């Protein structure tokens, strides 16, 4: 599923995304459209063996179990097939352990690069919410 940019902000907004450990709701909707195009389905295979998984490209080697990568930890405790599902909840869910150890939103790259800095709230402009 292709998210519309508005459409994900709310979906984000009720999962308590916003200000989530000190990240407002445009850092949240900025980085799925750089990592993810906010395309659920999206899957990009590393060259290290692991797989980046849904609409936040969340890893497999330590987060989810996808069963195709060695010495994983799954600190999600969940399998990486649900990070592609288009309900975001087990996205959102495990993103929320991400963001809360020390690297914060640092741990996805694209965000780094492409996100961070900038005026986050320009993306959840125009949108009712």
């Amino acid at each position: 599923k292709v998210f519309g940019r508005c459409e994900l902000a709310a979906a984000m907004k009720r999962h308590g995304l916003d200000n989530y450990r000190g990240y407002s709701l445009g850092n949240w909707v900025c980085a799925a459209k750089f990592e993810s195009n906010f395309n659920t389905q999206a899957t990009n295979r590393n060259t290290d063996g692991s797989t980046d998984y849904g609409i936040l490209q969340i890893n497999s080697r330590w987060w989810c179990n996808d069963g195709r990568t060695p010495g994983s930890r799954n600190l999600c405790n969940i399998p990486c097939s649900a990070l592609l599902s288009s309900d975001i909840t087990a996205s959102v869910n495990c993103a929320k352990k991400i963001v809360s150890d020390g690297n914060g939103m640092n741990a996805w790259v694209a965000w780094r690069n492409r996100c961070k800095g900038t005026d986050v709230q320009a993306w959840i402009r125009g949108c009712r919410l």
